[PDB]
């Protein structure tokens, strides 16, 4: 009876997983909404995050201590950092790191500044196992999870569903040399604000964990953000956990 | 039974002087995050070790609010100065906190290449929401009670300057002294560190009053290197600040 965890940031990110819940009960804390119901007579929580590292971490450890899910599927948009992609593709997160850890060497002033030297930052991403120190250079996505998500692409119309790393930053990049430099670097499919800090709170808890990211944007080919999107997006995570569902 | 006094770090060398310190200990973990329960003069204190980083700060902050509901929170540890009248070893008193990592940056074409002196304070961030009605932040401001606490006890400590300041949270170590001077001149930042505003926010949507409190273990402004010992310091003046509010409980 342990529940799916569903997550989006924005309001426009949330409420079609809520209109899709039976029996719903609303429970907020601090600046946090959970809504508990059902879908397909299974408890089912949806979370509305609230944007960026802190409020996604902050959001899924009250939902680790409040609900005790069994899986969490974090979604919502994206931007896109691979040109291959488009709108309305959707990208499935083989894994996800945060993109915006940064350390640097020592350089006098008179060398100003230069972002192409900066290091990931993995300690950002470093947690305890029962108190032993664990490294993590990103968060795989839980591949079974993965590989569902992709094997149910032709069931979403309104784009493509593809395998990709999802670079979480609280950062929304619109300079084009940045973004191509992040892809040639980390060989991101797109960029967000959420996902790694989620993932990182699922995997401290043990549990398994995707990230499902719509592109709602991108700069790489002039299009501009689509809030119709989030509602493709969620509509195929209902899709989604529903599939799941009907394997419990 | 007395709410707790919350007090935090990053780091084993950050804690472990405030661990030493409690009478009647219990050791719990859940997770990746552990805590210490205890008395300084027979008040309950809770020390938490947060693990590195936004995210992590964020997660060991909310554990700590539903698991123990403190009454507040000091946040403290080492930061890196960027403020060049500091030195090693002086105490920042975080007036406010904020997110410098956060960047959102107007579009340009590929030709135009990179430039972080456009990229600008991503406040959506630190956006929160309180009885499900969105608020604002820029920056979290400690509170100011405890900030003049702090900055009253300043002749206390035996091995710095403690001045009040704006501390910088980011998911970065800067030593290129170009960005660290963009930093100070457009923030007008004391020092930078990676949890204090994640844990503010935190603090922030329950409603718990919070002061950061970091002491400068290094600064490239002047050469200085990391020093461990700044951390034992900081503890140290932290413990004796605790023990002032407990006082007065
Ligand atoms: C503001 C909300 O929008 C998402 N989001 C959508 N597109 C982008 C993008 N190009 N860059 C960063 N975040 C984005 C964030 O993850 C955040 O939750
Ligand atoms: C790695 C630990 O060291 C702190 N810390 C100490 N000095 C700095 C600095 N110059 N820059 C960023 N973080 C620093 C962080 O807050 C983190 O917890």
């Amino acid at each position: 009876s342990a529940p799916i965890l569903i997550q989006g940031a924005m309001d426009v990110e949330v409420e079609t997983l809520v209109a899709a819940l039976k029996d719903k009960q609303e429970l907020t804390v601090g600046s946090w909404t959970y809504w508990q119901g059902t879908l397909s007579g299974y408890p089912v929580v949806v979370s509305r995050t609230e944007v960026g590292l802190a409020n996604a971490a902050a959001a899924t450890t009250l939902a680790m201590e409040r609900f005790q899910p069994r899986l969490v599927i974090n979604q919502g948009t994206a931007g896109g950092h691979d040109p291959a992609l488009h709108r309305g593709d959707i990208v499935i997160g083989t894994k996800s790191f945060n993109m915006g850890a940064y350390r640097s060497d020592l350089t006098p002033a008179e060398q100003g500044v230069d972002p192409s030297k900066w290091h990931n930052f993995e300690v950002t991403m470093r947690l305890r196992d029962n108190g032993k120190l664990v490294e993590h250079s990103s968060f795989a996505g839980d591949p079974e999870l993965v590989g569902r998500a992709l094997g149910m692409a032709d069931r979403y119309r309104h784009g493509r569903v593809v395998p990709g790393i999802i670079g979480t930053a609280d950062e929304w990049n619109r300079q084009v040399a940045r973004i191509n430099w992040l892809h040639q670097t980390y060989q991101t499919a797109a960029e967000e604000m959420e996902t790694s800090s989620a993932a990182l709170v699922a995997e401290a808890y043990k549990v398994p964990f995707v990230g499902i990211r719509v592109l709602s944007n991108t700069d790489l080919h002039g299009e501009e953000f689509d809030p119709q999107t989030a509602i493709h997006c969620q509509q195929f995570v209902i899709d989604y956990a529903k599939a799941l569902i009907n394997g419990f």
